């Protein structure tokens, strides 16, 4: 009941090597570089209800000051999709949920995409492997 | 080294039935189901905390916040010591504190919109 992908979440991001948890408030946290951030969890059932039908094939790409990426790539990377500014709401790190089987045939195993500050991405990067 | 501190008013808030927690303010509270910052200031002595002429008074509501141990203007040095977070965790040895009714050695600095979710949480 919505608290399911954000328990997903944290549970990827601390496979990963990071250390992720929730809070009830709807929010997940995140440490990077020594620094706690909120992420904000939406889940959606299309490609279409999450305005991401043309985003998908562009994964990895910065648009608008955020690089926007699968959870699990690594590879090398415009208006921003509206719904996805609103999304944030006050959070600087957004985490898109669709089925797997949407996001799987570009590259997103898990069904993730994540909408990252520049300025973290470096940090990002050097909490895995 | 300034994190034992963390961790035993950590240990101390878990006992009490709050949701509190370090980050690897270090120190985390959920209150009401909402994530606050608290800072942990800790003095050798009631003078080395601007806390002379205030263990007397406890608990008492002064500035918006309510003082008091952890089981009218407020210092100045606390207002700094606040630094950005709204909750305020000042640790003095327990021969201090404890004729006082202080056990524990800490007093907590809470906002007055806090108080009836930190009483509701124990």
């Amino acid at each position: 009941k919505g608290r399911r992908y954000e328990n997903e979440l944290v549970e990827l991001l601390k496979q990963r090597g990071f250390t992720a948890w929730r809070v009830p408030l709807s929010d997940v946290r995140v440490m990077l570089a020594g620094q706690e951030h909120r992420v904000e969890v939406k889940m959606r059932s299309t490609p279409q209800a999450a305005s991401a039908t043309r985003i998908l094939s562009k994964l990895p790409f910065s648009c608008q000051g955020y690089r926007v990426f699968f959870l699990e790539a690594l590879d090398s990377q415009c208006k921003l999709p509206k719904n996805w500014v609103r999304w944030l709401n006050g959070a600087h790190i957004l985490a898109v949920r669709l089925p797997k089987r949407f996001t799987s045939p570009y590259g997103g195993l898990t069904g993730w995409i994540i909408v990252l500050p520049d300025t973290l991405w470096d940090a990002w990067r050097s909490e895995m492997s």
